């Protein structure tokens, strides 16, 4: 245990779906950021991002408690999908759509109306 | 305008490193190992952080007919990305660019 | 001149779909490369390609004449097309399909029969 | 069978890379980053090149539980990728470890 494994910790255990990545969702710092964050949005439900390039701590500690050493990385339902080549593979399969989908239902409680 | 900014950057800088960060915090370990080289090298330099400057970050490829960063430009040419800088070091060869561009331009005529 | 980049000119000129990459197409030694490679190869048409990891002077030169500095590196009839995520986006829309096709055409003489 | 021979591999080589290419010859620069801060330790070390061994490139990532080369390991234990190594290097960890191990595994009793 470390202050930062435990904070890494909570956000994926508090976001069903979480992209870790370099820079944010409208200003990507990368083009495997980039393209990750472009599949998971498509899929059309609310992802949670944290820009490690404005988390030292968790740019530096991440990468061993996930056993992966490179961003992004997904996390749904507090498992490590993969990177950005895992991610847009599912998405050209369907997968990634078929995945986020069930994830967000299984956590919908309140809706819009 | 973008273009004129990196026109006068390129002109206005001898040693000037295009990166993702600053030499202290890089944000990508191609630009991390092309500082690392160039510093080695015992000149003072100029960067761009091409992540705060995302104009320079979209028009500079090409500008420079180079796609990526970092970019080290030396004298107003491209000497090129982290895999050349880090080379030519290994090559001693940038060490002997950057001391002859250094002295070129710290040089004066005699006092009188 | 070096006459290293005489040997890449020739390997282009004489190769109207030529790709650098690392390892062969049967082998490759880098997912950029396997990606590249599996999408060209998709396409149908007759290919050659370079390993540069056995090609040291290759590796070495073949950057900075191609203003490009990575592998793998499609090129097409003397154009540099791109590396990986260039030949995947291409090949995701149909427009590498169809360069290649036009390609191939273009370069037809005798035929199987 | 491959695990076996990995198995064999880590525990019969103190210090052991993973890489692509071999430390004089690298087929990659995140391989070729690792094995110069490794040799920069001042140690002997075992390598082995994955890319002229298929098994152990396919069979290693989840043996390892990590997807990547190179991979460091010392002493029966993985230690990371090229990123971990380098910044350990950097902080002189990577140092102590590698200084450590290769004495306590030359160490003898005394004669008698
Ligand atoms: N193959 C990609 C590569 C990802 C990658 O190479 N990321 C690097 C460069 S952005 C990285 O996160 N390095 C660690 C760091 O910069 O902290 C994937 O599937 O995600
Ligand atoms: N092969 C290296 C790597 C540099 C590189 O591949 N940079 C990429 C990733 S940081 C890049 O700048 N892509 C364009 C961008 O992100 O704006 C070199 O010799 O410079
Ligand atoms: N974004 C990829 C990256 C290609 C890449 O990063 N290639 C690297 C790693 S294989 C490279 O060729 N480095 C120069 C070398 O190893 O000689 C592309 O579109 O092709
Ligand atoms: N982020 C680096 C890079 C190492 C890496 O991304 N390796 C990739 C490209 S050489 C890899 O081994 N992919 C699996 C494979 O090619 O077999 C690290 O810390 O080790
Ligand atoms: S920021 Fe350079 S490869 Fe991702
Ligand atoms: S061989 Fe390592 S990234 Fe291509
Ligand atoms: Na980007
Ligand atoms: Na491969």
């Amino acid at each position: 245990m470390s202050t930062t494994i435990e904070k890494i910790q909570r956000q994926i255990a508090e976001n069903p779906i979480l992209l870790y990545m370099k820079g944010s969702p409208k200003l990507p710092s990368c083009g495997f950021s980039a393209q990750a964050v472009q599949a998971l949005a498509a899929c059309g439900e609310r992802f949670a991002y944290v820009d490690i390039l404005q988390n030292p701590d968790i740019r530096a500690e991440l990468p061993k408690y996930a056993n992966w050493p490179t961003f992004p990385q997904l996390w749904v339902d507090g498992e490590l999908v993969g990177g950005c080549d895992i991610v847009i593979e599912m998405y050209q399969r369907g997968e990634l759509q078929q995945l986020i989908k069930e994830t967000a239902a299984k956590y919908k409680s309140e809706e819009p109306d």
